[PDB]
């Protein structure tokens, strides 16, 4: 139908897991949720009465300095919360850090909180709570004292994903400073407008780092940035590597590794209100200019550990493996501000699966025994064109629970990660959810929660009353089966609260289209029985005289066929009513790739097209296949079809700043095979 | 707790021109203006914002958002001369002037932002201008370096801002008065107690209730307008009545005719208004 | 239609490069503007409000001794910047030299500065900026003790391009002095009338130097004019030929090399006004007296930056090879106050690609690794005849950036310079400017920020709000299509400032036509998609009864049927309402050239004005076509079509000064032909 073919899946009962629980959990092991007939009632609680729901586990699993009087500000209208004036646990006050660190610390001083391993794999090693307070306590007290770094002021942080780093953002937390991360792969230009727009005035970095063997100049872009910026008074520099030519000027360079050593290993906590600003991410969409999404503390921090807690299951017991960056807001969220809240341990990986060889990530699953791997499906599809052949000697036993995160995962996808690393019997947990949400929004409950449904994220997350919307006009969609957007109809704990210094935009952006509801941006779709289906971004429907296209189904349809390694389906100006169909399509070998064109590409594409007609539709089959060899990919893990769609359409030239991209050199050849 | 509530009703010179402000917006506009205040004015507890605005509901908000923040006010009257605006700037060592462009009281204009840019002249002080352009085409001066447009500059910030601690014996404000001897006195009132004396003459003076509208017939310069306009109504949770006018224009009938078409419960007059309304004449009522 | 031949091309989109970068820049390249939509924003910024956008940029950039008050002084009818009181940065003070050489002399002291190569490929040496530093302070201590040189006096420079001529220029702006710079072949009547226009005092020049092989007698010239000037009280002698005939007279001749070495090596830089003047340039048409065209410094200096950032792209480590002499503007922007101040090497080149042998400016730029290359378009025609032969051994791999200045570009021979030298990979920018702009007024935009089209500078150049206007009267022409004369709205940083000791000179030639805009004296086109066409220079246009006739558009149909080299078309007195259609052409082979007339050069005319006519049209179309050797060509790089004009009209006789032209001796041929 209108999705048939995306949306006929049978659906997979999750199977109950004993068999890899370690020892430490084997004896007491016992689910939070013990069924979907539990998560309906208390979902429900959740939307009806928020005040008890999140009032009650805002106080048994955050330690407060000062107790709050009230849970939320209340729309007029009606008793939910208000998306102009949302604010929660009002007039408490809250130490993010304390709740990090010292609450653990303190109690559990001899517990791993964050297991290192390097670019290389012979290096690697463990910090345990205690330590971790200590290098924390050292930091912060550096940032108040030679820095001169004061409640309120911001710290943007341009460093490789280290240890160090995280510490120095959990410092910047405990002394009342709001911090802001940048990926250390970008250039100097959009360096240097993050920093002048959040207005910091330091600047953390390191020197030199090495990421799939190759390196990265980080304090030469830092020192490029600050050239044209006025505010930066100082610099702090950790030395990662101990010996390169790299240039160190004293006025305002100060040595992490030497400065630290003049500071005391326990420092306190400054109190800090609940509706402070915890930290900023300059998200990009590369258009207007980077937006400091704004978090604040309370908030954020409960929707952290309750989707720890539900969505993941986990145990202090645990070992959490997320496979991303740090300014990302995966990042925050689970390698930062989730474990370690939680109380288990962060498994921090500074380097790729590409090096040396693509068994990378297995080795590190089981030499620690990971038990939760949340991972970007971008870095899945290219483990599965690598082949099974990198795992003939892992077991991956020790895994209880398996997920993705940042695109549509086609089922045929879903379906290899199941079979071969979550060996039929580990539940995929897709998930989906946006910077401005700050946690989950619609996604399956581990455990034995909900049955699963290839490639869909399933109920919307408690507090968060979901609903599909009219595309065009008014009314939500109340019916068994509806199209439209995805929206919110009211406020939770963790919405972003604003723009850094533009509440104007914020406010066009998210809240005034479709007025009342939270604009998701999103397309989706609802179900029988309640799945909701997300189909792409709104803004990259493809019109055809015939119905909207959803580039998630399209693309979908197009992996089918095994020969078909990756694919994005792009809308492309045509002499048709609205727009043709353009697909851009990656062959899993390049040896049948290279080959005489006129002989056999020339099937491939008939087949490719056979198939989407069939099963989409002959609006949606493509007629434009343009057979590459790879697809531009973002830090944050999507294929950046903004750009597919300039060079398509004939305007390659204006794609911005490539760096963004995690394989830039890549353009080179996107243009010519578009052209030819 | 009462969101839709009225918690300033305002009418301007003009007849015709006037409207309300529920609790609800109240609370987002001071927010609003709090921001404004801690992060582009530069303004941090215990400093000094003078304000030499015209009574307008603008003047009121401002005044509840800059005790937000812990921040000390004081109000000069909007009609004094450049002068005694200087030694009062300087006296209170403010550091942030907030003012409006032009206003207009019985008809006439009265020329804040020119008065403004005189007493600062020698005033080494004063970083900040805030302006609110209450007129929105008059032909004003307008310097970027520190004027900032009250208007444009709000939009900017969130609807919702915490209030900061203060102390029980933290100064709320001082009020420059004066005997036209010596120098003009700022008189200190700490918060605590303030509030407290307030209240309890709001309810046992006035026996006033939530229900009630209170209109004090006078500037927002004085003690009464401290105590009755925006401290007293507002903290019981009554509605405060503000009228940036005189009763002089148009006629005479104009405090008659603003008593019944708000239902108005309370009224409390100075002596001088009333001898001038007893001249005009029972005619007027 | 009106130029419809001239504008029909197709768009180039620029592409990305990163295959041509080198090791010093290959780790963190990125473009300074990241798009066309950053080009457009910012330069609306530019436009609406100078004061933050140069006003940054100036503190930005510059080091000032004194900080400026004030950005600019407005119009008193809008916020623009007023041409007849045209001023900026306000009460600052700033040394030019001091920016340019000790600025990066104290940084990075063991950096190149200039590269040097001379007229025989056996001689060249480099010099590094700490040397700089010490030769250009030993000068200065000369000029200051010996010669007695003061603040605001006047040094004439009439030195071949050598290092010792930029060095003498960076060390008389040292001491707050004002240099000229005379082109050294000019002969001693125009000499003479640029020294005492100018009121010099001191004269810097050489005993003999080579060009081409040839031998300029430099100071029997600099001693004849100064037969007649009862001003100059010393002059300054560099002995670049080491033992010559040449007198030489104690009583005020100084040896530059024997005066040095009694100078210390460090002597500091003298505070000068913002508005002081840096330099004049004596430049001319032939017609009235030269004109002393004054630049002030703080207005030139941001010029010259802001041009080498984001029309050219540069960075610190890049080669700029400037194909140009001291004497023009171009000299001055691009190979003293642009590179050097900015922090990139330049390299110099005294001799012509015509000795030895056409292939030198290919050794030298693969020899240097030049990254950067700007010529005149006379010396690309030179060029492309000598043909390809003479570049097939080299790769000019190195070059990121190609460019041109000084006279339209066919398309047909900008498509043979980027698909020969620039492989149809290179940029190509046709920058368009004029000694009073002291800058760039409308230029493409190098990195990937702009689409070209050949034949057509782009847009303009930030800060400069060029429009078309009607060329008889009134208003401009505000539509898709206009055909123009150029003129600016407002004024800019870099504009030329006045004449020389004539103010109303410079006010009737600039601002009184047209009032209200600054005439640029050149047509003009605006296309649709708001590309600029430039027409030529309007005092030039030939009238014809059909329609205004364009030299540029012409001449761009002349050059195709490639038998054609080279052509000038000219208006000349006939009997025809307004005038005929006259054109040099110049053929490429000499030996299809020579051969019995009747027989063959009657068919190449019939082709070349065939192909005139049904490309432009009928009235176009030529009548008298005078097929040349060559055609007369100027040192500031442009074909002297106003002696062409004057042999053809028949006064043959009064054409001035001859020694204006790189080629003189030509005309004996010139007169000749057009005879018969
Ligand atoms: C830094 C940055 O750009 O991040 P962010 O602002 O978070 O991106 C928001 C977008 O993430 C996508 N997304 C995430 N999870 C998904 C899922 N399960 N299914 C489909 N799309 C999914 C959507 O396209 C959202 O519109
Ligand atoms: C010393 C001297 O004579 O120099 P200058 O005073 O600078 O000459 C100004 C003239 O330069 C020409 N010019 C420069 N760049 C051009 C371009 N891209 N397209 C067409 N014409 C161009 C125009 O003809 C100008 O009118």
């Amino acid at each position: 139908h209108e999705y048939e073919h995306l949306t006929s899946v049978k659906i997979v009962p999750q199977r109950p897991i004993s068999d890899r629980l370690q020892p430490a959990i084997a004896t007491h092991y016992s689910p939070h949720l013990d069924g979907l007939q539990d998560y309906q009632r208390l979902h429900k609680e959740s939307i009806e009465d928020p005040a008890k729901f999140f009032g009650s586990k805002a106080t048994q699993f955050l330690n407060w300095s000062k107790p709050f009087d009230k849970v939320f500000i209340p729309d007029s209208k009606t008793g939910r919360p208000s998306f102009q004036n949302n604010a929660w646990f009002l007039n408490g006050q809250l130490n993010a850090c304390y709740n990090c660190v010292d609450r653990h610390a303190l109690k559990t001083p001899n517990k791993k909180a964050i297991i290192f391993e390097g670019d290389e794999p012979g290096q690697g090693y463990s910090i345990t709570y205690k330590e971790l307070l200590e290098e924390v306590c050292q930091v912060a007290q550096v940032l108040t004292y030679s820095m001169g770094v004061r409640k309120g002021d911001t710290v943007a942080v341009y460093m490789p994903m280290v240890p160090e780093a995280i510490i120095t953002l959990l410092a910047i937390s405990r002394i009342g400073a709001i911090h802001s991360v940048v990926f250390a792969g970008f250039s100097s230009n959009s360096l240097r407008d993050r920093i002048n727009d959040g207005d910091s005035k330091v600047v953390i970095t390191t020197d030199e780092s090495n990421r799939g063997g190759k390196v990265i100049e980080t304090k030469r872009i830092v020192d490029d940035a600050l050239r044209e910026t006025p505010g930066v008074r100082h610099v702090l520099v950790y030395r990662k590597t101990n010996n390169p030519s790299v240039a160190f000027h004293a006025p305002r360079d100060l040595d992490w590794a030497t400065e630290k050593k003049k500071y005391k290993t326990y420092y306190p906590c400054t109190p800090v209100d609940s509706e402070d600003p915890l930290f900023l991410l300059y998200t990009s969409g590369s258009t207007g200019a980077p937006k400091g999404v704004q978090h604040s503390t309370a908030g954020y921090l409960l929707g952290a550990l309750l989707t720890m807690r539900y969505t993941f299951d986990t145990h202090q017991e645990d070992v959490f493996f997320t496979a991303g960056d740090i300014g990302w807001i995966t990042g925050h969220t689970y390698v930062v501000y989730g474990p370690l809240l939680y109380g288990c341990a962060t498994l921090v990986f500074e380097g790729t699966p590409a090096y040396p060889n693509y068994s990378r990530y297995w080795d590190i699953i089981d030499e620690h025994k990971v038990t939760q791997f949340y991972v970007a499906p971008t870095a899945l599809r290219l483990l599965k064109r690598a082949g099974d052949s990198y795992i003939e000697n892992h077991s991956l036993k020790s895994l209880r629970c398996l997920g993705s995160v940042g695109e549509p995962i086609a089922a045929e996808v879903w379906e290899w990660y199941s079979e071969k690393i979550g060996k039929n019997e580990i539940p995929i947990v897709d998930t989906y959810w946006q910077t401005e949400s700050g946690s989950h929004l619609v996604t399956p409950l581990a455990g034995g929660v909900t049955p699963m449904k290839p490639g869909s994220a399933s109920f919307p997350f408690f507090g968060i009353d979901a609903v599909v919307l009219d595309p065009n006009t008014g009314e939500e969609l109340n019916t068994s089966h509806a199209e439209g957007v995805l929206a919110v109809k009211a406020a939770w704990p963790s919405f972003a609260r604003t723009i850094w210094k533009n509440h104007d935009r914020y406010l066009d952006t998210y809240l005034n289209p479709y007025p009342g509801y939270y604009f998701t941006g999103d397309g989706a779709a609802k179900d029988k029985d309640g799945y909701i289906w997300i189909l792409g971004r709104v803004d990259d429907v493809v019109n055809v005289s015939g119905h909207r296209l959803s580039t998630a189904e399209i693309e979908a349809a197009i992996i089918e066929d095994p020969i078909v390694a990756e694919c994005a389906v792009v809308g492309f100006n045509d002499d048709l009513t609205g727009q043709a169909v353009a697909a851009f399509v990656v062959l899993k070998n390049k040896s049948n790739w290279s080959t005489a064109t006129d002989d056999e590409l020339q099937d491939i594409k008939k087949h490719l097209v056979f198939t989407v007609r069939k099963d989409i539709g002959p609006f949606a089959a493509p007629k434009l296949i343009i057979l590459v060899d790879d697809l531009p990919k973002t830090r944050s893990g999507k294929i950046m079809r903004r750009i597919l769609r300039k060079i398509l359409a004939g305007e390659s030239d204006q794609l911005g700043d490539v760096s963004t991209l995690s394989n830039p050199g890549i353009v080179r050849h996107l243009i010519d095979s578009v052209k030819l």
